[PDB]
């Protein structure tokens, strides 16, 4: 099964010209909880944003240009990315925009963090149809001493 995991500001904003203007360690802990010991597929801009390989996960970079880091796996097609995951119960697609757009039709599950932030977006999560998805988990949190915005965790399963 292929799953997508993303953090969405209002209007499904996922990326901006520069780093996103929030500080959400609790969302990064949720990201880690749901990706640990699973292969993760990402695009090159997300790879640069993270800075280093994500620990405890097989890091696969989908890109048309050859790779510039030996600590991860570089693939050039969606099918090569999936084959590089081997035989695993769940593949995690972690963005960004174009990578979400390519993997959404194959995905059966979405892990979404909805962030109460009004920002002008550079890239957006795909306009999925909520009629077509079933929320099986939702958990709301206010901003606090460590987290700058209110956020809601959601898991959605393809109806
Ligand atoms: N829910 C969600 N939130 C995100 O911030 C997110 N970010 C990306 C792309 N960007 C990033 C940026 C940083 C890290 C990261 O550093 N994660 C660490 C935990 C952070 C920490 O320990 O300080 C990890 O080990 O997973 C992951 C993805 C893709 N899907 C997401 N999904
Ligand atoms: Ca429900
Ligand atoms: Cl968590
Ligand atoms: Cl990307
Ligand atoms: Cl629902």
């Amino acid at each position: 099964m292929i799953s997508l995991i993303a953090a969405l500001a209002v209007d499904r904003v996922i990326g901006m010209e520069n780093a996103m203007p929030w500080n959400l360690p609790a969302d990064l802990a949720w990201f880690k909880r749901n990706t640990l010991d699973k292969p993760v597929i990402m695009g090159r801009h997300t790879w640069e944003s993270i800075g280093r390989p994500l620990p405890g996960r097989k890091n696969i970079i989908l890109s048309s240009q050859p790779g510039t880091d030996d600590r991860v796996t570089w693939v050039k097609s969606v099918d090569e990315a999936i084959a590089a995951c081997g035989d695993v119960p769940e593949i995690m697609v972690i963005g960004g925009g174009r990578v979400y757009e390519q993997f959404l039709p194959k995905a059966q599950k979405l892990y979404l963090t909805h962030i109460d932030a009004e920002v002008e977006g550079d890239t957006h999560f795909p306009d999925y149809e909520p009629d077509d998805w079933e929320s099986v988990f939702s958990e709301f949190h206010d901003a606090d001493a460590q987290n700058s915005h209110s956020y809601c965790f959601e898991i959605l399963e393809r109806r």
